[PDB]
């Protein structure tokens, strides 16, 4: 009984927020905060008069406007702010002059309307006993005389309260957790939203204004990659996470240079150790920056290791992308392949194929078609892009599906948990690994990985959480699979090389065979070496798969491979897989003279599990069998070396036999714990396991990101550590350990890595840089992860208070220091011109700490739209720094009487700053609602749609009975269901999305249908192919 009433929305199954209900004459407001009705609105714009009581008057006024008397950022004021009044009334009782010291929260004194006025009071006696708790609450309609009584009171108490504790901590936490509560000072206010790439709930992007002049730039050329280059076109989202750095000004791409040459000489510059620096980069969020950066990086790596020289030259440092739109390859090929493309076509092939549940895979026949490559016959070489391709990867079916684990094991919200949470997901999370139905994990890994690692024309990548449990010390426990891929990996050195033929036979099974190194085509015979190589793959997805009687599964061998003995390396068995590591007790088929294997429903020779049928265990849904010819020498080398001879294109990488060689390993997963003692250190353990990497066949160790994390807790990232989100770019577990150990473990692990013939890779994140601990006033739009506005948001053109002032001691020690370096040694880097600048890098000026001029925008931060203080009709307080010197009444000796809203008889009126009624107009309140005072200066609020043209622009109103513009929100009355937009204007004839909401209007302006994105609302896994 006697609960609130709300309008449930059909598409939402929850009530309607923001919304007006109209029959006839009557009215329910459906309210923001919870959609509860109500026909009782709120004056909003009302002041209400200073202090009568000229003690309290005089003594509140600000000591002066400085610095050091007005707390500020910029010289705007915050609802935090504490100001320096000219006297305390000391213990409640004696006004004295202040001490330098006498700091007071402007609260204590200002409120931007009655409403605010009335719920401090309330709040400071609930929660400060700051009244009598005993008091009845304060009406948003109370008088100012009574509001001034009780707030002088309050202040009175405040008064005594410091004077007996001997402190103000109390109150600073007391006023904080105040201000938290006003949805204009929190989120409420912020249009949370998570839709596409909006990570953390939403972004405000930074623009040009005489409110915040120091914080312009003639840059932010936002959107600029690959397929939008001129940006006339979509382009990848410029922002991604946290603070975004415009890497489309020229002194900020300068600045990504020196520390790319920073990470390329790392063990140089930090230990005089040329034997611990990367070899190569892994360019991190390569869709969500301007793609100058590809040409950038590329040009210091040509000058540098002379990379289009040759073959030898080029694969002596191996470099990727996380590259994820498909448009991207014929880019990155067009600009000489300085760093390999992914291959996401052949990814998702693999997803589409094998990684799926049963009844959920499709046809095996997409694998030989959908990629950069077409592998049907693949006989030639340097006539593809190259790329590297990846079954998973730390942000990829791992770190979602993961926290989906740990969501379902601990029932808190996802992305939120601490370790024991993670523990328990991860328990979780392995036992669905090991099982044959998998809630969260890839079905078919040998099979996946057997097409990873048998591919022509690919330079494999293998998962750290494929080999090893993803959660754990590092390399703490292996996974199911670790024996299964390491025999493959192997396998692929020894064996693995030549041209490619893929097939799918009519019973849908796949064939994939490798002739060996010497033979490209089925008829070529070979060299001798060709002999005891090669590979033959039969893969099912069909965990029914039965051949009748009679029917087959060929395996082409080929010409080079006629009457020959082949051994098993993995076979498929009821409960799993088993692996032959060499020919030792393995099963064997043998060719005829045309080169083809024979296999049916029936063991070949009595020897078990060499039939084709269907299984499903936790290996394998559907069937796997691999096959290599028996008699190889125990060194047995498949794998060719570079030429050194000239390139007679500019290109570096080229997609042959030799790149084919190499093999990524992605040495890390974000759920690694903290180590308990130095020798679980990554880092550690990554030396002192060099050689093993090295028998797997890995050409290049791609290390994680090595900065020190921010911890901040705001994005995964920085809760486990990863070191993709870090507050200081050069700092490489230098003032503290990283996840993975110190800077000496990190030289040592490159060294190591070095000695054992490995390269390394560094990843280069050039996107964002996290919690920077100075505050700094920027005049910002709330928009989605383009930066194209947010329609609905009153965060527009809005000074607002950011974290944008830092960067750590590394980043004031290293930033800019090495680019009369880079200028003596490799000139032709400061002459290039950039394709989306139109200009070169710009070394003239060093970036020693990070400001808001350098970055795009930011995630929503929480601090509300109205924590930056302003009065009516939009007007800034300030003390006269960045804009106009306008301090409140109660600071200066200025008489807010009959200025502002104001009533008279039946009306409002709205008075000017030269106490000039203003007429035919719209104005702002304090706290952002909008009004229109019409023809004769009378506020309108009749409730009934009102024709306005303000200059040159219609528009259809709806004026609430408060006086305030509707906006962003529907009105249902008795002859159909409206949309008002965010300035307050009636949509007609569209579709509309208003956040998590979308609705059609037809021409008349009536809701014809709407729709509800639930995705928008919360964070969520990212859906197959959102990126592409
Ligand atoms: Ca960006």
């Amino acid at each position: 009984i006697n609960g609130q009433q709300y309008y449930i929305d059909p598409t939402t199954g929850q009530p309607r927020k923001n919304f007006l209900l109209q029959n006839g004459n009557d009215w329910i407001y459906f309210d923001k905060d919870t959609g509860a009705g109500t026909n009782a609105l709120k004056l909003q714009f009302d002041k209400g008069t200073i202090s009568a009581d000229e003690q309290y008057r005089r003594g509140n006024e600000a000591y002066s406007y400085d610095d050091k008397s007005i707390e500020n950022v910029n010289g705007y004021l915050t609802a935090d702010t504490w100001y320096r009044p000219k006297q305390i009334l000391k213990d409640g009782t004696t006004w004295t002059d202040s001490k330098e010291t006498d700091m007071r929260p402007i609260l204590m004194v200002w409120w931007p309307n009655t409403v605010t006025q009335a719920y401090y009071l309330n709040y400071m006696k609930q929660y400060g006993n700051l009244l009598p708790a005993s008091l009845p609450s304060f009406s948003t309609d109370a008088d100012s005389a009574e509001l001034n009584h009780y707030s002088e009171l309050v202040q009175q108490n405040i008064e005594k309260r410091i004077s007996e504790t001997g402190s103000t901590d109390w109150l600073r936490t007391l006023m904080h957790e105040f201000v938290t509560k006003n949805s204009m000072w929190n989120k409420d206010s912020e249009n949370v939203d998570y839709g596409g790439l909006q990570l953390q709930g939403g972004f405000l992007k930074y623009v040009n204004s005489d409110l915040t002049k120091y914080a312009n730039s003639d840059w932010r050329l936002m959107n600029r990659t690959a397929t939008n280059i001129d940006g006339k076109n979509y382009g990848g989202a410029e922002f991604l996470l946290a603070n975004d750095i415009d890497n489309s000004n020229p002194v900020v791409q300068a600045e990504e240079l020196n520390w790319l040459y920073y990470l390329m000489n790392f063990g140089t510059i930090t230990g005089n150790n040329p034997e611990a620096n990367f070899d190569g980069i892994r360019v991190d969020a390569v869709d969500n920056v301007d793609v100058d950066l590809l040409s950038i990086a590329r040009d210091y790596f040509n000058a540098a290791y002379n990379m289009e020289q040759s073959d030898a030259s080029a694969n002596k440092h191996i470099n990727i992308l996380e590259d994820w739109g498909w448009d991207d390859p014929a880019y990155v090929n067009k600009i000489g392949n300085p760093q390999l493309t992914m291959d996401d076509r052949l990814r998702n092939a693999i997803m589409d194929t094998l990684s799926g549940a049963p009844d959920k895979n499709q046809a095996l026949n997409k694998l030989i078609t959908q990629s950069l490559v077409n592998r049907a016959n693949d006989n030639t070489e340097n006539a593809v892009i190259p790329s590297y391709n990846f079954v998973r990867a730390h942000d990829s079916n791992a770190q979602d599906q993961i926290r989906q684990a740990i969501q379902a094991a601990t029932g808190k919200p996802y992305g939120e948990f601490n370790l024991d949470d993670e523990k328990k997901g991860m328990e979780a999370y392995i036992n669905d690994q090991n099982s044959t139905n998998k809630k969260w994990n890839l079905y078919n890994m040998p099979s996946a990985y057997t097409i990873l690692l048998t591919n022509k024309d690919s330079v494999p990548r293998v998962y750290y959480g494929d080999l090893y449990q993803d959660g754990g010390q590092y390399m703490e426990h292996k996974t199911r699979y670790f024996d299964t891929i390491t025999n493959l990996l192997k396998t692929r050195v020894k064996y693995v090389a030549g041209g490619q033929t893929m097939s799918v036979d009519k019973n849908g099974i796949l064939t994939n065979v490798r002739f060996g190194k010497g033979a490209m085509n089925a008829t070529d015979t070979g060299t001798d070496e060709t002999r005891t190589e090669g590979i033959g793959v039969v893969i099912s997805n069909n965990t029914n798969l039965k051949l009748n009687d009679g029917e087959s599964v060929v395996l082409h061998m080929g010409a080079a491979h006629k009457n020959q003995k082949y051994r098993a390396v993995i076979l498929t068995t009821e409960d799993g897989v088993k692996n032959y590591t060499n020919d030792t007790d393995a099963p064997v088929a043998y060719t005829d003279a045309n080169g083809d294997l024979h296999f049916t429903n029936t063991n070949l020779d009595g020897q078990q599990y060499t039939a084709v049928r269907g299984y499903a265990n936790p290996d394998v849904t559907g069937y796997l069998a691999v096959w290599v010819p028996a008699g190889a020498a125990d060194d047995q080398d498949a794998r060719t070396a570079p030429s050194d001879e000239a390139h007679t294109t500019k290109t570096a990488y080229r997609s042959n036999a030799a790149l084919d060689s190499n093999v990524i390993y992605e040495g890390f997963s974000n759920f690694i714990y903290w180590p308990t003692t130095e020798s679980e250190r990554t880092n550690v353990r990554i030396a002192q396991n060099a050689d093993l990497f090295k028998s797997w066949g890995i050409t290049t160790f791609e290390l994680a990101p090595q900065y020190n994390s921010s911890k901040d807790g705001t994005f995964l990232d920085s809760i486990i550590d990863n070191g993709y989100a870090f507050t200081d770019r050069y700092d490489l577990g230098m003032s503290t350990p990283n996840k993975y150990g110190s800077d000496e473990d990190l030289r040592n692990a490159l060294q190591a890595l070095h000695k054992a013939g490995l390269q390394a890779i560094a990843d280069w994140v050039p996107d964002q840089i996290y919690n920077l601990p100075g505050k700094e006033a920027v005049t910002v739009t709330r928009s989605d992860d383009h930066g194209t506005t947010w329609e609905v948001s009153p965060i527009k053109n809005v000074v607002y208070i950011t974290n944008t002032i830092g960067g750590g001691e590394y980043q004031k020690k290293y930033g800019g220091e090495f680019l009369d370096t880079l200028q003596k040694e490799y000139p032709q880097l400061f002459s290039q011109v950039y394709p989306v600048t139109q200009t070169t890098i710009d070394p003239s000026v060093k970036i020693k700490e990070w400001s808001a001029k350098y970055f795009n925008g930011t995630n929503i931060l929480h601090r509300g739209a109205g924590y930056v203080l302003r009065s009516n009709d939009g007007k800034y307080y300030n003390l006269g720094t960045s804009t106009q010197q306008f301090l409140p009444s109660q600071l200066s000796v200025q008489d807010n009487e009959g200025y502002g809203f104001v009533k008279e008889g039946n009306n409002y009126h709205y008075y000017d700053e030269n106490k000039q009624m203003v007429k035919d107009a719209f104005i702002q309140d304090s706290v952002g609602n909008w009004y229109y005072l019409d023809k004769n200066g009378n506020m309108v609020a009749n409730q009934s749609p009102v024709e306005i043209s303000s200059n040159g622009a219609s528009g259809t109103y709806l004026f609430l009975n408060n006086g305030t513009s509707f906006r962003s929100g529907l009105v249902k009355t008795d002859a159909g269901t409206y949309y008002y937009d965010g300035d307050g204007r009636m949509v007609r004839n569209q579709t509309v999305s208003d956040g998590a909401m979308t609705y059609v209007l037809d021409e008349n302006g009536k809701l014809v249908s709407e729709s509800f994105d639930s995705s928008a609302t919360e964070a969520h896994p990212l859906k197959p192919g959102d990126l592409n």
